[PDB]
């Protein structure tokens, strides 16, 4: 079933998330990504309408599946004796935002605006669908280089969105908020906004603002690169120490820095082609 349907290519990456390979669907040559996750390494388990036990990642991906292109599409999944295999869409050509920033260094603000806006729209979509990603970062954002469209990947640390406190966390520590570091407690939306602040800083400075717990806890943001006052203000707002002092998604998108965003295709023409 699986081995007949797909031609496996090189390894794209491995780590805490598992192992992910490039591949091709034999029937129609469709580019895909093939993600393997060992059962023992899965703590978060969900359940389909069937009653079938699957990784929460599959549940979340199904919940966010639609025409909306800002989230990676799950094409299929398979259970093996000791692992699960996910077949995902693969844009081509594509580059993840981490590599993109490594190559380019600090992004021009017009480009960071387009990218950040698309990330916000994607994250809003997830939340509307009842899904919290919990690992928003440059490494988990794909750039469709022809269309100038960004997509969220790796819902392996995510969870169902709830209004009560989370006391578990398996995402990336340097993107995690001060309330997690200090109290091992956070709420979904305000934690997401913190991680978005980290992301935005990363885009416009070419590196993350905090390395150590004490930096995160203190929350003093220093700019190493030239960044506009409007952008600095939004970043500092997202990175408010008190969760309730952070902006809502609406307030982020209504912020002066976020106005007159380019269309994805405009973005590709100007910055990517
Ligand atoms: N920073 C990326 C490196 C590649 C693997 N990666 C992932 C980690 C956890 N889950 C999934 C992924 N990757 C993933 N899921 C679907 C896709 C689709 C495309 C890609 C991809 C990519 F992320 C980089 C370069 C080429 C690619 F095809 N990765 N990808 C993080």
């Amino acid at each position: 079933p699986l081995e007949s349907q797909y031609q496996v290519g090189p390894l794209l990456g491995s780590g805490g998330f598992g192992s992910v390979y490039s591949g091709i669907r034999v029937s129609d040559n469709l580019p895909v990504a093939i993600k393997h996750v060992e059962k023992d390494r899965i703590s978060d388990w969900g359940e389909l309408p069937n009653g079938t036990r699957v990784p929460m990642e599959v549940v979340l991906l199904k919940k966010v599946s639609s025409g909306f292109s800002g989230v990676i599409r799950l094409l299929d999944w398979f259970e093996r004796p000791d692992s699960f295999v996910l077949i995902l869409e693969r844009p081509e050509p594509v580059q993840d935002l981490f590599d993109f920033i490594t190559e380019r260094g600090a992004l021009q603000e017009e480009l960071a605006r387009s990218f950040f806006w698309q990330v916000l729209e994607a994250v809003r979509h997830c939340h509307n669908c009842g899904v919290l990603h919990r690992d928003i970062k440059d490494e988990n954002i794909l750039i469709d280089l022809n269309r100038g469209e960004l997509k969220l990947i790796d819902f392996g640390s995510g969870a169902l969105l709830k209004d009560t406190v989370y006391t578990d966390f398996d995402g990336t520590r340097v993107y995690s908020p001060p309330e997690w570091i200090r109290y091992h407690r956070y709420h979904g939306r305000s934690a997401a906004v913190w991680s978005l602040g980290i992301l935005l800083y990363d885009m416009v400075c070419g590196d993350i603002p905090f390395e150590h717990d004490e930096e995160i806890i203190r929350g003093q943001v220093f700019f190493r690169q030239r960044v506009s006052s409007e952008c600095q203000h939004l970043i500092r707002w997202c990175l408010a120490l008190r969760p309730s002092d952070r902006p809502t998604f609406e307030e982020i998108q209504n912020h002066p820095w976020m106005q007159d965003v380019l269309l994805p295709q405009e973005t590709a023409e100007i910055h990517l082609h």
